[PDB]
């Protein structure tokens, strides 16, 4: 109900973890830094994870644009390429480190998979089901199994190679997911 | 030179790395621990991540069999099989752990990119060129570009998604790597 107090600890959640990262981000740093009581947090968010993440995406530019271009690549195409030039953003770069800490906190794997990951994974599903449609995809596509084609390369860059996150990465892995490796 | 001593401080390491995490190894403890000085440590290994690094290769079972079936398919199915298999063992989740420490430390991530993910990747170059020179791929394939289809994603629901990474999974993953998403 009250826009004023929910921006207060949005943003005193999302400075915090900047200055000082996750593993620091207290509940009861986040009600003294926004002046706020831990009740009226616990009013929308039961635990730090919870306020932590809605307060990255709060903060950033997080939700991409929904591609039409009639066409099943050119609108993938763009969809990666949008998240993959946010991932690669000042702000985009939380994820990594969000990602590392939850390799040891499933509270806040829980939160990023279905506050961050799932809506976006969801935007991409809708691209594919609008191809298979068209009829221009694979007969009995597993569109989940389709998504990890493109964004598991994507994750894998940013989370364990270290290699550039380019456009022209980004091209090439979408057309070798349409195409495959398989002569054709 | 001295097959006892090397032994001493990778199991020390290793030792130190699962009863406290990564964070708290130090070359001093393994010093401590295996009995010998730093300067000896300092003989074969420059840091702590480098020493934890083949600690953790020498006692875990990660060096991958090499199929040789005639097609690149089951190759592929075979090798990418066993990492998965490696990967949900208890010593490969330490994997994990590694992998989300080295988004903050650069120093480990360097260490597990050149000791454990290039001598895969490796193995996977391997067995596509076979199947290069063998006429059933793709004319001009990126076999960098090929791994990343099929590594990308199995490191994607290891570290991100936390869905079940099973044989199954890993046999739909490498087909629809191989057929494309695109209809044929």
């Amino acid at each position: 109900r009250n826009i004023e107090t929910q921006k207060a600890i949005l943003s005193a959640s999302y400075e915090l973890l900047l200055e000082s990262g996750f593993k620091a981000v207290t509940v009861d740093k986040i009600a003294e830094r926004a002046k706020v009581s831990k009740a009226t947090i616990y009013k929308w968010w039961p635990n730090k994870a919870a306020v932590v993440m809605d307060g990255f995406l709060s903060a950033a530019a997080a939700r991409l644009p929904v591609p039409d271009t009639g066409s099943a690549l050119n609108d993938i195409l763009i969809h990666a390429t949008s998240l993959a030039n946010f991932l690669i953003s000042r702000e985009g770069t939380i994820i990594n480190e969000l990602v590392g800490e939850g390799q040891f906190d499933s509270k806040l794997a829980e939160e990023y998979r279905v506050r961050y990951f799932q809506p976006r994974r969801l935007q991409a599903k809708q691209l594919l089901e609008k191809g298979i449609k068209r009829g221009e995809l694979k007969e009995n596509l597993d569109i989940e199994l389709s998504i990890d084609l493109i964004y598991g390369p994507i994750f894998y860059r940013l989370l364990v190679t270290g290699e550039k996150l380019d456009d022209s990465y980004v091209h090439d892995l979408v057309i070798n997911a349409f195409e495959g490796i398989r002569l054709r």
